[PDB]
C-alpha cells in the first residue's frame, strides 16, 4: 500500500472525483450532496461539539470539514503523502492553483440552511484548521509521539482512508482502533467510505481498496469500542460509475465512543 501510494496525484484524484459529474453539486441525487447532508444533519443535532477535532486522512479535500468547522476552533488535517498536504496548505493559504471548493462550499451553506454566505463558511474553516500533519494509521500512535495536535480529540472526521490503506478487515480493524486511541471517551467519530469497492485511479497510481459491506463497518465499529449513532448507505448511481474505480456504495457512519 504505502508503496503504491508513492504514484499518488492529488490532481487525477480531485478531478477523478470531486469535479463533474461527481463533482456537479446540481443534481441532488448525486453522492456529494449526499455526503454533505449527511455530516450536516449530524452537526445539526448539537450533539457533536468540543474544542479540537481530527480529520484522519484528509488527502488533498475539504469538504468533509464544511459543516464541521462550525463546531470546532481547533482543527487537525493529517494525511500520509507530503504532496496532499502540499495541496491543502495551497487552499488554505489560498495561494496559487489552489483546487476550487466553492461548489461544496455553497452547497454545505445551503444544505445548512443558516443563509451564510460561503465565503464565510469558507474563511471559518481556513482559521479553525490550524495544522496539517503528517499520519499513518498502521501505527498504534498515527500522529506519533509529541504531535502539536491536542489529544485526546474532541471528535475524529475520516472520509475515505481505512478501506482505501487496508489489505483486508483486519488491516482495516487494527487501524481502527489506531485512531480510535486518538478519540477522547465519550467523543465522537465521523466515518464515511467506500462500500464493496476494491480499487480506484489516482493517476499513475492504482490504489487496492478492501471491500466492505455496512455490517462489516457496524461490527468493526463496535468492536473498537464504539456505539453506533447513525450508519447509512447511498447506492452508486449508473451515472456516477465512470471507470476511476468500480465503488458500489458509499456509507456513512457517526459512532460514539463508549
Ligand atoms: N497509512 C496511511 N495512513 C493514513 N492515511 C493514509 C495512509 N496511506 C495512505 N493514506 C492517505 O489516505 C488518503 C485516501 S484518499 C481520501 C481523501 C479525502 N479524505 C476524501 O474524502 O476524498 C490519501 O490521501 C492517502 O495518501
Ligand atoms: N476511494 C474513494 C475515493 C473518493 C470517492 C468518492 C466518491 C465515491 C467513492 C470514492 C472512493 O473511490
Amino acid at each position: 500500500v504505502a508503496s503504491a501510494y508513492q504514484r499518488f496525484e492529488p490532481r487525477a484524484y480531485l478531478r477523478n472525483n470531486y469535479a463533474p459529474p461527481r463533482g456537479d453539486l446540481c443534481n441532488p441525487n448525486g453522492v456529494g450532496p449526499w455526503k454533505l447532508r449527511c455530516l450536516a444533519q449530524t452537526f445539526a443535532t448539537g450533539e457533536v461539539s468540543g474544542r479540537t477535532l481530527i480529520d484522519i486522512g484528509s488527502g488533498p479535500t475539504v469538504y468533509q470539514l464544511l459543516s464541521a468547522c462550525s463546531h470546532f476552533e481547533d482543527i487537525t488535517m493529517t494525511d500520509f503523502l507530503e504532496v496532499n498536504r502540499q495541496e491543502l496548505g495551497r487552499w488554505l493559504q489560498e495561494e496559487p492553483g489552489a483546487f476550487n471548493w466553492s461548489m461544496y462550499s455553497q452547497h454545505a451553506c445551503l444544505i445548512e440552511g443558516k443563509g451564510e454566505c460561503w465565503q464565510d463558511k469558507e474563511r471559518q474553516l481556513r482559521a479553525r484548521v490550524k495544522r496539517v500533519l503528517p499520519i499513518d494509521v498502521h501505527q498504534p500512535q498515527p500522529l506519533g509521539a509529541g504531535s502539536p495536535a491536542p489529544l485526546p480529540a474532541d471528535a475524529l472526521v475520516s472520509a475515505f482512508c481505512l478501506e482505501a490503506v487496508s489489505p483486508d478487515l483486519a488491516s482495516f480493524q487494527r487501524a481502527l482502533d489506531h485512531i480510535t486511541t486518538l478519540l477522547r471517551p465519550g467523543g465522537h467519530l465521523l466515518l464515511i467510505g467506500a462500500l464493496e469497492e476494491s480499487w480506484y485511479l489516482a493517476g499513475e497510481a492504482r490504489l487496492t481498496v478492501v471491500p466492505v459491506s455496512e455490517e462489516e463497518v457496524r461490527e468493526a465499529l463496535v468492536r473498537s469500542g464504539y456505539k453506533v449513532r447513525d450508519l447509512r448507505t447511498y447506492i452508486m448511481p449508473a451515472h456516477l460509475q465512470t471507470g476511476v474505480d468500480d465503488v458500489k456504495g458509499v456509507f456513512f457512519a457517526w459512532a460514539q465512543k463508549v
